[PDB]
């Protein structure tokens, strides 16, 4: 009936562009740094020792595929708050939170915005940091919400502008809504040091706003859960009732299986069983009820004392492979005689790296070194491997020379 | 702090009330006519034998667990429109459709509705039959859509409007859009004829209505995936370009596993492509890409020849020992010397079965029987099983009589 003939064809993905040219190539020098997920060594997908056994372990059981709750799998939310919160936090202690299950950390960060926007009286204002990662836009903008933004990344020193946050911040209408990268700032790797985040947390309180606190890399960034998580806990301390999206994806590489979890702090255990009927309502016409294999398998992980065990190692060796990367990077630049400064490759944390290189120069490095990344100098760290990270120092110092 | 102070408690669900109750009830008879999934004649979740073979088969490759393209995927999706429409179907041949991978058939319906309040121009008002499934409601009022109703179920026989339905959908505004519940309606079981869907496909064309098919039931009513999918097709070929939603759910029996799709019928291959980036860009802010665990399954089953053989006959299996239980209901409930007609029970299709009987005698069944059902005198079949079908009939004499 012609109901579609007005539907326009969307714009194309720009990483999309990267992965296909990358793809096309026959040069076998070639590196792809537009990679989104974790990449061994071997330039190959990883799935954790631990997932295996956890995925055996349940075809072990014969267990049904019967529907979960609305809010998902019991076991896997509280495991899921505990891992977030603490084992000895207060907040968890009291029960004073609610955690339900969500579609990997994007639908957690979707049912979240919905909340918000049905809940949230005080304000429509969402203010990301500057730069956010992409989805975040459309994700609070569908949601019906309004997008502000703050100083973040500063492009002189491939660091925190932290005069530019603190100044953004300050002038924040009180109980505006402010979203907060837990660690790994996605795409800068930029993230706050302790005496920042101590800084940022006591303004935050001062001026009343709600800490939306999105945690994608636990234990991925520094291999420690604990110091990953250190922010978000303190902010927590300090009496601020933050909302929490976490994503399994990264830190159990459970990234198709979309094992995640959104959570709302509460006054007490009363008022948590309220907002938990209300996210209950929210979700049902969502989606019904949650995927059961990711929550499945990292229920098992983080309540099997054995797997839990053998999980910290394993999300450790992920964090020490990329960290021996941005370590390795800076040393060859140097063996390059490169005169310049790329200490901020190894003051970044996680995946993604804002290398400073120039549109012009990541042109030259596609074009004549068969690498490729995306115009803004990011740079995944996860394409780099001990083989080609001479060729990647090699090849930036030639365009920046 | 006291963000959430006044968020209140949510409408407590009644589904839920008659499990929980039925639970904590002693009665070793006692029935849960009440639960909204297939039970097997033992009263226990059956998970299917192609199913476990699937299972086994992609354990045995071990499979990466990398993010799905947004769409889903590819092998899924086909052999999904592939069911939905058929072979040989022209729409299916010449590539003018678009099917995206849904989190099940409720978040496929969501997906549709959203892409409906953002493209479908020509109206908000969205037509459901009276009555239609709970969640039908709150899935379109939040996507942003207008709810009206269109006569459907008969109470007076327990039957089909015919004549309150082509009278109220003859006088739809044209271009509003029509849902239509394919087969096995949920909750009443009454579904047209043949030749009541000719003259419904009719009215739909002359009336120039957006139709969207809700799928949920596809060879798990008659046992027969072609015939079940009869009137979708029919609409079809008849030049209704309608919208779709399928879940794997109940056919499958992958109910946690959320497996399901949204399609879109279009005039041409062209549109189609068109059509699918715009799906793209609205799914990506809601959950980024889908889980992948259901469509492997579901995958395997349809791509696979000797699953496929196996899960027909599996899924015969099911629909059989719903249409013996409906069978062996009315010929109990004859025999205890009851006057009332119950053929209705025959007449009506799938899981879900519109009893008639009136609240006070459902709380007498619950009260008397220990016979958990929900006030309006639905129940599910699958409750009911060949060693206490002649309990219920009992039961439902006395109450009648
Ligand atoms: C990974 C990521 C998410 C969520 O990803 P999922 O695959 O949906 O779990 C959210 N925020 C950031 C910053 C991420 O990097
Ligand atoms: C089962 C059902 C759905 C979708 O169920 P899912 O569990 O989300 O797949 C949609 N419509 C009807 C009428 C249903 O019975």
């Amino acid at each position: 009936s012609s109901w579609w003939s007005h539907v326009e064809m969307g714009p194309p993905d720009p990483i999309l562009g990267v992965t296909e040219a990358f793809k096309r190539d026959t040069n076998s020098k070639k590196m792809n740094l537009g990679v989104g997920a974790y990449r061994d060594d071997n330039g190959k997908p990883y799935v954790l020792n631990c997932v295996r056994k956890a995925e055996a372990m349940i075809a072990a059981k014969k267990m049904d595929k019967e529907y979960l709750p609305i809010a998902g799998l019991a076991d896997f939310t509280r495991a899921s708050a505990e891992l977030a919160l603490g084992e000895n936090s207060e907040a968890f202690k009291s029960g004073r939170y609610v955690t339900v299950q969500g579609i990997s950390g994007t639908g957690s960060l979707r049912v979240g915005a919905n909340f918000l926007q049905r809940f949230f009286k005080f304000s429509r204002d969402v203010y990301l940091p500057k730069p956010s990662w992409g989805n975040h836009t459309p994700i609070f903008r569908d949601a019906g919400l309004q997008l502000q933004a703050y100083r973040y990344y500063d492009p002189k020193t491939c660091s925190l502008d932290f005069t530019g946050a603190m100044e953004d911040i300050s002038k924040i209408p009180e109980k505006s809504i402010i979203l907060l990268h837990a660690c790994a700032h996605n795409p800068t790797g930029v993230d706050p040091r302790q005496e920042q985040w101590k800084e940022l947390a006591s303004v935050v309180k001062k001026r009343n706003l709600l800490a939306y606190f999105d945690m994608a890399y636990q234990g991925f960034a520094s291999g420690d859960i604990n110091r990953d998580a250190w922010a978000l806990r303190h902010f927590i301390e300090q009496g601020i009732d933050v909302v929490l999206s976490q994503s399994y994806a990264k830190n159990m590489g459970l990234y198709g299986e979309r094992a995640g979890a959104f959570t709302v702090i509460c006054r007490d255990a009363e008022e948590a069983k309220r907002v938990e009927s209300q996210l209950k309502i929210l979700i049902r016409p969502m989606y019904s009820n949650p995927p059961m294999n990711g929550a499945r398998i990292a229920s098992l992980i983080l309540n099997t004392p054995e797997l839990r065990k053998e999980w910290l190692v394993e999300v450790k060796g992920m964090a020490d492979r990329i960290i021996s990367m941005r370590t390795q990077l800076v040393s060859n630049l140097k063996k390059e005689g490169s005169s310049h400064n790329w200490q901020h490759i190894t003051d970044q944390i996680g995946m993604f790296c804002f290398t400073g290189l120039k549109p012009e120069q990541v042109e030259r490095l596609t074009k004549e070194f068969s690498i490729y990344m995306t115009k803004d100098g990011r740079i995944s760290v996860a394409g780099v491997a001990s083989s080609n990270v001479g060729y990647l120092a090699h090849a930036i110092h030639q365009v920046t020379k």
